[PDB]
């Protein structure tokens, strides 16, 4: 099977979801054909020189499941577009384009972060193509970290003071740009499984849950597609009147 996960959005401050991630690492992933992490890994990222433990931490226990013989594939989230090859190197990882297109067991299925197909969000998308372009990300790197980390907290604080969801043209016309039927993304927080028409024929979105409560996974097999939500930790079952 082939494992999809995104939207951790992994923080020192949420030690939880953390140590959810960790036991998903050490036990699920291992048994995986390939473990493929869609974006927002991260709550932030100002850059792969970042002295942040959190970083270390979980760039050794990735590296762990890639030397295990599981490789692990990576493409940006809005959070964390800045992640770089100083950390794909730390972390055995592989990062990959906006949109790919994988062979899953014969099937053919698009991957993307998805925050591309929030159309109707303008005031996203004119945030993104401005840190997206080479360089303002190369100008913003150049800064010292102590001023990055200035910069990321202020902007944090203005945003906070809901995602929007796709938009359902733009998902068709991803799909027929990539003539598939099947799609796996994140970014709006909402899983489920979405029936459309693609190519002329059914076609399915299939989205990923974020880490809030418990953890959430697409695992992909030669026969189904399978959303799952499991809990951070080992819940130990214990022990009513008739
Ligand atoms: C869907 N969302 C959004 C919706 C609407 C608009 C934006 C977002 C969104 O994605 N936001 C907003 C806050 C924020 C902080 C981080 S960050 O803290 O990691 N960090 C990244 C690196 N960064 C700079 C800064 C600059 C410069 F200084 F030049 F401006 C340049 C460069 Cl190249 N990077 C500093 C901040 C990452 C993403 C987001 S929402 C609700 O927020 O989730
Ligand atoms: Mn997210
Ligand atoms: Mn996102």
């Amino acid at each position: 099977a082939t494992l999809f996960i995104a939207d951790l959005h992994l923080q020192t401050e949420e030690p939880a979801i953390t140590a959810g991630f960790l036991r998903f690492l050490q036990g699920e992933a291992r048994q995986a054909d390939a473990l493929y992490i869609l974006g927002d890994l991260f709550e932030a990222w100002i850059g792969d020189d970042d002295p942040n433990p959190l970083h270390q931490q979980i760039a050794s226990a990735i590296k762990a499941v890639v030397d295990a013989g599981v490789p692990c594939y990576f493409i940006h989230g809005n959070r964390d577009f800045l992640v770089g090859q100083r950390f794909a190197r730390q972390s055995g990882m592989i990062l990959l384009a906006e949109e790919e297109r994988l062979d899953l067991y014969g099937r053919e299925v698009l991957i993307m972060h998805g925050d591309t197909l929030c159309t109707d969000d303008q005031g996203y998308l004119a945030f993104r193509a401005k840190v997206h372009t080479p360089w303002i990300q190369r100008l913003f790197l150049a800064l010292p970290l102590f001023i990055r980390h200035r910069i990321a907290a202020r902007m944090r604080a203005d945003s906070k003071a809901e995602i929007m969801d796709v938009n359902p043209q733009a998902v068709v016309d991803a799909m027929e740009r990539h003539h598939v039927q099947w799609l796996i993304h994140g970014h709006t927080h909402r899983p489920a499984v979405h029936e459309l028409q693609a190519n002329g024929q059914p076609a399915w979105r299939v989205v990923l849950g974020a880490w809030h409560s418990e953890g959430s996974m697409v695992k992909v097999t030669p026969d189904d597609v399978e959303l799952i939500h499991f809990p951070f930790l080992e819940e130990n079952l214990y022990f009513h009147h008739h």
